[PDB]
């Protein structure tokens, strides 16, 4: 699979050294087009679902009665997806504005999970996603907000997005659903000058719940601290009491140490080699829309799969130049882009965007499922209608 092949040969590396020579450390990469040979065959909208491929941990969390153990399972679920990634130094395609991707999972417990996402902003880039398992009262909303940076020998996507997880049938002290906020580590590429490129996850990831929190540092390989991919973090309450220390590597084995029993050794917490991922399902291509991820990028990804980069580049240009023309018209007409599927949040809320459709917390799961399926085609055989293309803000006025 080309996602796992490094195509950074001498000619290719020369192309990158070339680009690197125009930039000053600290600048962003919004002005330049990276070559196609550093692309994996997925839109960022779909790459997000890699992170959701271990729903069993989430289902366990939801069924776990003890608040602290429940927190741990959420942390386990959230950490599990990161190693599901290209083996080569490759990144997902930057989605076009209004691009959308939907997917579902048929879960071991015979329920379904549903996923809807859309690219809501181009300058600066942002996409929003929504994921729900109504039959288990589990709801997830989030956004990706990548800020690209050239740093010299390094570059990065500084990840400012976050995720909100809610257990709808577990009420907190307010009578509201138990809520977790989870942030994202930064994604670095090192060795863009000297030697071979390598991706590292980078700084701090935060997980907050009503009763517990964790701050997890994704360690950067020394010089003196010479190992890749390690994490270190503590699970605390809000009175400063530490319960567990997490350690290990996000792409190998992670361990938890019971700080209450300091004689004990760290115990296996998540072994990424032993856990089997569950991949999303997607409607057939013939059923997908013009700006639906896999269909939109199909000619690009076909060319990528056979390593035909002149074609991949040409196909990517036609798509991206088309979007440039659409953006010009908008400015000419005094109009702005408005997402189809996500409504803008009010100030002081957790996320820039949330799915537009009202899905009452205590509504029967069967009714919640029908509401979800009315938002966009997700399951095989579903159809588009004009409503889909109406902006979210117009659809919340009717609601």
């Amino acid at each position: 699979d080309t996602d796992d092949i490094d195509e950074d040969d001498e000619s290719g590396h020369n192309i990158i050294l070339n680009i690197i020579s125009q930039l000053r450390p600290g600048c962003d990469l919004t002005r330049i087009t990276l070559p196609t040979f550093i692309l994996e065959k997925k839109s960022m909208l779909e790459r997000v679902t890699n992170q959701l491929q271990f729903p069993e941990f989430l289902l366990q969390a939801h069924s776990e009665k003890d608040p602290l153990k429940r927190f741990l399972y959420v942390m386990k679920w959230y950490l599990a997806g990161w190693h599901i990634a290209p083996k080569a130094v490759k990144k997902p395609l930057n989605p076009v504005l209004g691009e959308y991707f939907t997917a579902y999972w048929d879960l071991p417990n015979k329920q379904q999970a549903y996923y809807i996402s859309e690219q809501t902003s181009h300058h600066p880039p942002e996409c929003a996603y929504f994921y729900m398992i109504p039959e288990s009262s589990i709801r997830v909303d989030g956004v990706v907000i990548p800020k690209s940076r050239f740093l010299g020998n390094s570059s990065a996507a500084m990840m400012d997005g976050s995720t909100v997880l809610q257990f709808l049938d577990i009420k907190d002290g307010n009578g509201k659903p138990e809520k977790y906020v989870l942030t994202q580590p930064n994604v670095y590429v090192r060795g863009i000058l000297f030697g071979k490129m390598r991706i590292e996850l980078g700084d701090h990831m935060i997980i907050k719940s009503p009763n517990f929190q964790a701050d997890i540092e994704f360690k950067t390989k020394g010089y003196v601290f010479g190992t890749y991919d390690a994490i270190e973090g503590t699970v605390k309450d809000y009175d400063g009491n530490a319960y567990y220390e997490i350690s290990g590597k996000w792409n190998d084995v992670m361990y938890l140490k019971d700080l209450k029993q300091p004689r004990s050794s760290p115990k296996v917490f998540l072994d990424t080699h032993k856990e089997s991922p569950l991949r999303p399902k997607v409607r057939p291509l013939s059923e997908q829309g013009e700006y639906e991820s896999r269909k939109l990028w199909k000619k690009v990804t076909d060319a990528l799969a056979v390593r035909n980069h002149p074609v991949a580049t040409e196909e990517k240009f036609q798509i991206e130049d088309h979007q440039r023309q659409l953006a010009k018209k908008r400015i000419e007409d005094g109009v702005e882009f408005h997402p189809k599927l996500f409504r803008r949040s009010k100030p002081g809320e957790d996320l820039d965007y949330c799915i537009y459709k009202n899905i009452p917390v205590d509504e029967d799961p069967e009714k919640q499922i029908r509401s979800i399926l009315q938002i966009a085609p997700i399951l095989p055989g579903q159809q588009f209608t004009d409503k889909f293309f109406i902006p979210a803000f117009e659809k919340i006025k009717s609601q």
